C-alpha cells in the first residue's frame, strides 16, 4: 500500500532540499494546555502534556532499504531495549566521529528504528486535537502510527510536531520512527544520529491558543511599560469567544486585558478575524538584566463570554529593552558589557542529551566566574535552558542551526537560492520558537558559512518580524550587511591578519575603519584547548579602554571546565579578568568601582590584608555602598611599617556574605593585589667556622661539609649527586633545560602528515633544540677562604651550530649553601626557546610543597593575573593539571622560596614539579597513559614562555612573552634542613 | 589664524564674547582673502588655544561658505568641536588616555573609534622636542601606519629639530 517502506521511501525525501518536512505542524512557544488558570499561573505541571520518555524498542539497519515491512506492524524480535533520549551510538550500533555532492548522501545510510507501544486514554480520542512532539531527532525521520505513515522531519536541533488525531485508537498504539543518519540537512548541520531530546504527546481543544507573542515598550526612562500581547486562535470562529491576557508579579496581579476576537484593519480587505492585539499599562516596571532577572507571568486564558475556561497557556516576561544607538549596544539604556562564553549541549555521560540539573550547575559555575552572557553554539537549545537563563540571568545569542564551514567556496549553498527555503525553516522556525525569551538579547544567523544572499534576505526577514533584538552574523569578514554588530571570531588585540577577502583586523583598528559605526562583539576569542587562556587580560583591558568595543565569548565553555565539570586553572583567570569591580590604590586609599548597570552592591563586603612574605600584620573589612558604575572611596588604617627585610602586599577582596540563587554565602566575587612597600636585606651571614673540604679526582668533583656532599661530574660538567648523611638525593643530575613539553598552543594545526613550519614545536625541532647536545667547554674548581667554587661552562650544538652556551658558577660555603649563578646566551637565529632553566628528578617524593610566591593555581607568565603573592601549601597532586593531552603544565611564577621535603630554593625562578618528567609528557598522548616515575622531577626556570590562547592554530605568543634577549641571568641558592 | 587667547582664565572668554566677534572676524577673512590662491595651502586653521566659543563656529562656517575647496581645522574646546573638519588634538598619545575634565586627551587610537566619531586625526602638534627629547616616535609613526584615519601631525618647532644656527639635532635623524 501507500505506507509500505517501498512507497514511502521511494522519492528520497533526504536527498533533496526541497523537501525539510512532510505534514509538520507550523512553529510556536511553547505550550502545556493548561484547563485552569491557576495551573498556568503557578507552572504546575498540565495533565494536557504527558511524555513519552521511557523504554523504547530500537532496532538498526546499514541503509534505510534494509528494514523489513513487518517492523511497521509488529516489533522485530531481535530488537534491544533503551531509553529514547538518547543517541544510539552510546550503545555501539555504528562509530560516531569527531569529524561533497551538496544534495546527495550516501547510499549507506546507517538507519535507527525507534518504536514505542502506548496507552490513550478515551477523553483524548473523544475530542480535541492531538499532536506528538519531537524535541530533536538527529538529522531526518519519518513517521508511522499503528502502521500509517504521518510524515516526515528535519533540522535536527528544532521540535517537530505532527497531528495524530486520526491515527489513534482506543488502548494500545504504536509509533515507529525511522531515524537517517544523514539527510540534506546534514549539510547545514556539518554526528551522533538517534532521537537525543524529549518526545511529548499534547492535547488542545478544538478551538485553541494557536501561538501568542509579547512584546514590551517603555517610555524615555522606563518608568511605564506598555506590554503587547498579539494572540492567534485557530478553530471555528465564535463571537462569544474571548481572551483574557494578565501579568502577576508573585501572586500579585499588576494587569489585566480582555477582548474579543478581530484585530485593527491591516489593508484593504481588513484585519485578522482570529487575532486579538492586547495592551497592558505597566507602570514602574521590575526591569529584568543579569544582575537583577525580575520576572513577570503573562497568563493567557481563552474563554467564553459567560466565563468558562477553554485553555491556558502562561511565559515569563522580562520587562527589558536592546538597541544599538549610536554603535553602542544598549540594554534598558545602558551599555553593556559582555562577559560571554560560548557552551555546546554536552551531556558529561549521556552525549547530547541535556538534562536540568547540569544546566542549572553549568548556569551556577558561569555566574560564580562571573559570566553574564552565554552563546548557544551554533544550534538552538533545549526550550528549558532559556527558561533557566531568564530565571538564573544570562543574556543569551540564540543561533540558527545553519553551518556549511565545509564548503570549499565556502559560500556555495548560502549563495545558492535553490538552498533558500531549507536556511528560511532553519531561521524562521527558531525565532518562532524562541521570540518571547527575555534573556534572548541577540539573533545569530548561523555560524561560518559564508555570505550570500540568502544571509541578507534572512537577516531582513527577522528585522521585519522581530525588530526587538539585533541580528548578528559571522561569515563572509564578520562586518557584512546581514549583521548589525562587527562580531570576529578570534580577532586579536593588537594585531592584524590581513586574510585575503576575508581580514581579521584588530579590533581596535577594526573599530576605526573608514564608514564602521557598530559595535564589536566577538562570538569567539580566547581559545582555551588545552593550556591556554594566555593574553586574557590585554583583551579585557581593551574591552575597558574601548566603549563600542563591548566584549565577547569565551570559546568552549565545556573547554574552560573538564568533562565531569572540575575548572580549568585559566577559568580563574577569566574570573579576576571578567570581575565587577575595579581596584585601584593611590597612597592608603582604595578606589572601588563598580561595573555594575544596575543593581547597588547590596551583598558585598570589602575585606582587606597586608602582608609581609606571607605573614599577616594587619586586616580589616568595610561594607561596600556603591552605585552602578559609581566609586567608593576607602581609606586604610594606618598601615604596619615593619623594619624586617621583606616585600609589603595588600589584598583587598570582595565577599558576599549572603546567599543568592546562585552563589553560596562567603563567595569571593572580585580580588586585587598590590605591592605595597619592600625593604631590603642588608644584613649579612655571619661568618661561617667551618671550611668545605674539595677533592679531585678525574671522575669528579666532590665537596664535604659535615654530613653533606656534593658530586660534579667532570666528564659532564653537570652536579651529579647530593648526600645528605649516606641518602642520595638526586636521581638525575641537575641540568640546564631550554625546551618544555608542547603545548596544543606549541603544536596548532601542526600534524605528523600534515607538518605546519610555523608552529612553535615545529620550529624547535628543525632547529634541534629537543636533539640539542650538552658539551663540556671548561671546568674550574678552587677553595677560597670561606667556601669552595665551581665553574663550568657548556655549549649546545645539533649540527654543527651552537644554540645555547651556559656558564654556571657554583659557590658552597660554610654554612651549607650552594649557590648557582647561570649566564645563557642563545644564538639569535634560532627560535626562541620555550624556557631557560635548570632540571633534576630528586630521589626523595614528598607529600606536600611549600612555597613563597604567585597564586595557589598554575600561573604562567602571560596568564598570571589572577594569581596572588603569598605562602602557599599544596599537596604535590595538586601541583598537577591533568590535561588530556599531556604537557608543560603546573609552572608557578613570581616565586620567591620553594620547600619540598629537605630542600630549600631561594630566588626569583619559575616552577614546576612532579612525578612526571617533561620529555614523559611529549611522548604520552593520553593523560591515562602517563605513568609516575621513581622520584620528583623539579623544573626551576629563570625565565619562562608565554603560552599563548588567541586561537590554536597559529602562534599567538606576544613578542614580550617570547624569550629573545638573547641573554639571560638567574641565579638560585639550593639548601637543606640546618 | 592669528587668535590666540591662551592666557583667558576661561580661556573661551573672549572667544565666546559677541563683542569680539568683528576683531576675530578680521583677522580670519583677511587671511582668507590673501592666501586662497596657493596651492600649497590645503588647511585652514581657526587659530590656537582659544577655547571654543560661538565665534569659532561662525567663521568655520564663513570658511566654509567663502572657500568649499579646503578643509577647516581648529585645535580648542577639545580638539574635535563643530569648528572643525579634522580631530587635531595637542600631544595626545599612542595609548595612554589623558582624561583631563571638559577637555579629555584620548589616546587617538580610542579616539578615532569614540561613538559617532566620523573624521580623520592629524596632531597638529606632537613629539614635543624639547632637549634630549622625541622619545617614542616610532610609536607615533607604527599608529600612523597601522590605521587609515591616523593621518600624521606636525612635529612640534622646527627651530627645536633644529639648532638655531640650523645645526640638526639628532632626533631629527
Amino acid at each position: 500500500i501507500t505506507d509500505s517502506l517501498a512507497v514511502v521511501l521511494q522519492r528520497r525525501d533526504w536527498e533533496n532540499p526541497g523537501v525539510t518536512q512532510l505534514n509538520r505542524l507550523a512553529a510556536h512557544p511553547p505550550f502545556a494546555s493548561w484547563r485552569n488558570s491557576e495551573e498556568a499561573r503557578t507552572d504546575r505541571p498540565s495533565q494536557q502534556l504527558r511524555s513519552l520518555n521511557g523504554e523504547w524498542r530500537f532496532a538498526w539497519f546499514p541503509a534505510p532499504e534494509a528494514v523489513p515491512e513487518s517492523w511497521l506492524e509488529c516489533d522485530l524480535p531481535e530488537a534491544d531495549t533503551v531509553v529514547v533520549p538518547s543517541n544510539w551510538q552510546m550503545h555501539g550500533y555504528d562509530a560516531p566521529i569527531y569529524t561533497v555532492n551538496p544534495p546527495f548522501v550516501p547510499t549507506e545510510n546507517p538507519t535507527g528504528c525507534y518504536s514505542l507501544t502506548f496507552n490513550v486514554d478515551e477523553s483524548w480520542l473523544q475530542e480535541g486535537q492531538t499532536r506528538i512532539i519531537f524535541d530533536g531527532v538527529n538529522s531526518a525521520f519519518h513517521l508511522w502510527c499503528n502502521g500509517r505513515w504521518v510524515g516526515y522531519g528535519q533540522d535536527s536541533r528544532l521540535p517537530s510536531e505532527f497531528d495524530l488525531s486520526a491515527f489513534l485508537r482506543a488502548g494500545e498504539n504504536r509509533l515507529a520512527v525511522m531515524v537517517l543518519r544523514w539527510s540534506d540537512g546534514s549539510y547545514l548541520e556539518d554526528r551522533m544520529s538517534g532521537i537525543f531530546r524529549d518526545v511529548s504527546l499534547l492535547h488542545k481543544p478544538t478551538t485553541q491558543i494557536s501561538d501568542f507573542h509579547v512584546a514590551t515598550r517603555f517610555n524615555d526612562d522606563f518608568s511605564r511599560a506598555v506590554l503587547e500581547a498579539e494572540v492567534q486562535m485557530c478553530g471555528e470562529l465564535r463571537d462569544y469567544l474571548r481572551v483574557t491576557v494578565s501579568l502577576w508579579q508573585g501572586e500579585t496581579q499588576v494587569a489585566s486585558g480582555t477582548a474579543p476576537f478581530g484585530g485593527e484593519i491591516i489593508d484593504e480587505r481588513g484585519g485578522y478575524a482570529d487575532r486579538v492585539t492586547l495592551r497592558l499599562n505597566v507602570e514602574n516596571p521590575k526591569l529584568w538584566s543579569a544582575e537583577i532577572p525580575n520576572l513577570y507571568r503573562a497568563v493567557v486564558e481563552l474563554h467564553t463570554a459567560d466565563g468558562t475556561l477553554i485553555e491556558a497557556e502562561a511565559c515569563d516576561v522580562g520587562f527589558r529593552e536592546v538597541r544599538i544607538e549610536n554603535g553602542l549596544l544598549l540594554l534598558n539604556g545602558k551599555p553593556l558589557l559582555i562577559r560571554g562564553v560560548n557552551r555546546h549541549e554536552h551531556h558529561p555521560l549521556h552525549g547530547q542529551v541535556m538534562d536540568e540539573q547540569t544546566m542549572v550547575q553549568d548556569i551556577l559555575l558561569m555566574k560564580q566566574n562571573n559570566f553574564n552572557a552565554v552563546r548557544c553554539s551554533h544550534y538552538p537549545n533545549h526550550p528549558l535552558w532559556y527558561t533557566l537563563c531568564d530565571r538564573y540571568g544570562l543574556y543569551v545569542v540564540d543561533e540558527a542551526n545553519i553551518e556549511t564551514h565545509g564548503m570549499v567556496p565556502m559560500n556555495r549553498l548560502t549563495d545558492d537560492p535553490r538552498w533558500l527555503p531549507a536556511m528560511s525553516e532553519r531561521v524562521t522556525r527558531m525565532v518562532q520558537r524562541d521570540r518571547n525569551h527575555p534573556s534572548v538579547i541577540i539573533w545569530s544567523l548561523g555560524n561560518e558559512s559564508g555570505h550570500g544572499a540568502n544571509h541578507d534576505a534572512l537577516y531582513r526577514w527577522i528585522k521585519s518580524v522581530d525588530p526587538s533584538r539585533p541580528v548578528q552574523y559571522e561569515g563572509g569578514g564578520a562586518d557584512t550587511t546581514a549583521t548589525d554588530i562587527i562580531c570576529p571570531m578570534y580577532a586579536r588585540v593588537d594585531e592584524d591578519q590581513p586574510f585575503p577577502a576575508v581580514p581579521k583586523w584588530s579590533i581596535k583598528k577594526w573599530l576605526s575603519l573608514p564608514g564602521e559605526t557598530r559595535p564589536l562583539i566577538l562570538c569567539e576569542y580566547a581559545h582555551a584547548m588545552g593550556n591556554s587562556l594566555g593574553g586574557f587580560a590585554k583583551y579585557w583591558q581593551a574591552f575597558r579602554q574601548y566603549p563600542r568595543l563591548q566584549g565577547g565569548f569565551v570559546w568552549d565553555w565545556v573547554g574552560l571546565v573538564f568533562a565531569d565539570r572540575t575548572p580549568h586553572p585559566a577559568l580563574t583567570e577569566a574570573k579576576h579578568q571578567q570581575q565587577f569591580f575595579q581596584f585601584r590604590l593611590s597612597g592608603q586609599t582604595i578606589e572601588v568601582t563598580s561595573e555594575y548597570l544596575f543593581r547597588h552592591s547590596d551583598n558585598e563586603l570589602l575585606h582587606w590584608m597586608v602582608a609581609l612574605d606571607g605573614k599577616p600584620l594587619a586586616s580589616g573589612e568595610v561594607p561596600l555602598d556603591v552605585a552602578p558604575q559609581g566609586k567608593q572611596l576607602i581609606e586604610l588604617p594606618e598601615l604596619p611599617q615593619p623594619e624586617s627585610a621583606g616585600q609589603l602586599w595588600l589584598t583587598v577582596r570582595v565577599v558576599q556574605p549572603n546567599a543568592t540563587a546562585w552563589s553560596e554565602a562567603g563567595h569571593i566575587s572580585a580580588w586585587q593585589q598590590w605591592r605595597l612597600a619592600e625593604n631590603l636585606s642588608v644584613t649579612l651571614p655571619a661568618a661561617s667556622h667551618a671550611i668545605p673540604h674539595l677533592t679531585t679526582s678525574e671522575m669528579d668533583f666532590c665537596i664535604e661539609l659535615g654530613n653533606k656532599r656534593w658530586q660534579f661530574n667532570r666528564q659532564s660538567g653537570f652536579l651529579s649527586q647530593m648526600w645528605i648523611g649516606d641518602k642520595k638525593q638526586l636521581l638525575t643530575p641537575l641540568r640546564d633545560q631550554f625546551t618544555r613539553a608542547p603545548l596544543d598552543n606549541d603544536i596548532g594545526v601542526s600534524e605528523a602528515t600534515r607538518i605546519d613550519p610555523n608552529a612553535w614545536v615545529e620550529r624547535w625541532k628543525a632547529a634541534g633544540h629537543y636533539q640539542a647536545e650538552a658539551a663540556l667547554l671548561q671546568c674550574t674548581a678552587d677553595t677560597l677562604a670561606d667556601a669552595v667554587l665551581i665553574t663550568t661552562a657548556h655549549a649546545w650544538q645539533h649540527q654543527g651550530k651552537t644554540l645555547f652556551i651556559s656558564r654556571k658558577t657554583y659557590r658552597i660555603d660554610g654554612s651549607g649553601q650552594m649557590a648557582i649563578t647561570v649566564d645563557v646566551e642563545v644564538a639569535s637565529d634560532t627560535p626562541h626557546p620555550a624556557r631557560i632553566g635548570l632540571n633534576c628528578q630528586l630521589a626523595q617524593v614528598a607529600e606536600r610543597v611549600n612555597w613563597l610566591g604567585l597564586g595557589p593555581q598554575e600561573n604562567y607568565p602571560d596568564r598570571l593575573t589572577a594569581a596572588c603573592f603569598d605562602r602557599w601549601d599544596l599537596p604535590l597532586s595538586d601541583m598537577y593539571t591533568p590535561y588530556v593531552f599531556p604537557s608543560e603544565n603546573g609552572l608557578r611564577c613570581g616565586t620567591r622560596e620553594l620547600n619540598y621535603g629537605p630542600h630549600q630554593w631561594r630566588g626569583d625562578f619559575q616552577f614546576n614539579i612532579s612525578r612526571y618528567s617533561q620529555q614523559q609528557l611529549m611522548e604520552t598522548s593520553h593523560r591515562h597513559l602517563l605513568h609516575a616515575e621513581e622520584g620528583t622531577w623539579l623544573n626551576i626556570d629563570g625565565f619562562h614562555m608565554g603560552i599563548g590562547g588567541d586561537d590554536s592554530w597559529s602562534p599567538s605568543v606576544s613578542a614580550e612573552f617570547q624569550l629573545s634577549a638573547g641573554r639571560y641571568h638567574y641565579q638560585l641558592v639550593w639548601c637543606q634542613k640546618g
